[PDB]
């Protein structure tokens, strides 16, 4: 439609159908949207575990515990369920990843091109892992661009979606064993289509008057 | 042009033409895309500053300076500039401005629904604030999430944009005496049409292949 439509319709779905699934179109473009997501100096620093499976979700489902149990329900209804990982420390071998991949698309014209990029790209990760040493919540903060990006794109799609912090993150790494692989779970995004059960499709959305959040100047 | 087509269409602006300005029609599309952004427990723990006139632009382009003065030209030339902010704690009050506004906008059929509501909130607001003590970071994750959806609609609105972080956010909260009212500079984002000195828009994209960031189980 508009994307200002798609912006006003969208809502976080309570509750899914289990009968309604991902076009296998859909279950390739939602892959996109992870992928082509933006990041600052292109890090990164991202992983994404996409469970489609009735298996797959169970093992994420397992995250809903303790205090977090009314969305269980949620990521065992949908279609597909995204889990988006930040990286736990940027290494070297990461940033070394990125501009090899950017060499390969064509990106560099010569070597000495490749070699500056890869050396200001060190210069403001140095910034950040060894100066702040901040980097794993500055690289906290590309995955959380990532799902906005990621939650205005299945829905120009045509899918219904939640984003849920209510999981417990300590136990949907070692379901995965992301520690070991470098990565922390933050976000988990159940798409699909929504059920009658979804109470928050009835409802109007509320935001804060332009006139409280933004300054003209 | 589905979602998919602008995703891998869009690009980071690296040169905007100064004679090409937004539409007054887009003008108010993408304060709508700042205001009506999802957010975690919709805290909306945030606030923007848009900079439209020279003036404006030359306030925030001061935040430029030292490392990052090879942004100052962006913020200069691009139609509009808008410097995304996050809120430095989460208050008691601004919890009660949310609760009050979705009231208004109907999303309670009763007094003691919206006080469940609020109490719900504040179980999970004290869970940062009080319990993980992460508030600040927490809030400015819901920012970047913001940015990430704000960058992706604008692209579908037919504009040329650029995150930033390589700007003095001290500078920039000092400018518009923002740290004694509550918050902090994140990212700038000039928003406009790229010009021919932007050598981005002739580059191709590049990102790390799907079997190094993501998982299908
Ligand atoms: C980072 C983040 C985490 C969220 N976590 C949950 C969650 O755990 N459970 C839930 O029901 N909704 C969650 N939401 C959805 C918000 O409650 C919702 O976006 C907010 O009320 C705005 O409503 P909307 O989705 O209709 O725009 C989350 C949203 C964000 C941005
Ligand atoms: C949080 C964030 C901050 C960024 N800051 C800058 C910046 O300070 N200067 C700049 O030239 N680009 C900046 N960028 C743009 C990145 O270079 C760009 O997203 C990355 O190269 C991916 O390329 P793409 O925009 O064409 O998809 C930033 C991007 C993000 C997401």
């Amino acid at each position: 439609m508009d994307i200002i439509s798609v912006a006003l319709k969208r809502h976080s779905t309570k509750a899914f159908d289990a009968s309604k699934k991902l076009t296998p179109e859909q279950a390739e473009q939602i892959k996109t949207l992870l992928q082509y997501s933006p990041s600052s100096l292109n890090s990164q620093p991202w992983h994404f575990i996409v469970a489609s499976t009735e298996e797959g979700k169970a093992r994420v489902a397992k995250s809903a515990a303790g205090n977090y149990v009314f969305s269980e329900r949620k990521m065992l209804d949908a279609s597909h369920v995204v889990v988006f990982c930040a990286k736990t420390a940027m290494d070297d071998v990461w940033l070394k990843l990125v501009v090899d991949q950017e060499d390969a698309d064509g990106r560099f014209a010569t070597p000495e091109a490749k070699a500056a990029n890869d050396k200001g790209r060190k210069f403001w990760a140095d910034m950040h892992r060894k100066d702040l040493h901040d980097d794993a919540e500055w690289m906290a903060k590309q995955v959380y661009l990532n799902v906005g990006n990621f939650l205005l794109g299945v829905a120009a799609l045509g899918l219904d979606a939640v984003p849920i912090e209510g999981f417990d993150a300590a136990i949907l790494d070692a379901e995965f064993g992301l520690k070991e692989k470098g990565y922390t779970s933050l976000v988990v995004v159940p798409v699909g289509h929504h059920s009658v059960e979804d109470f928050n499709a009835t409802l109007p959305k509320s935001r804060l008057p332009q006139n409280i959040t933004l300054t003209e100047v």
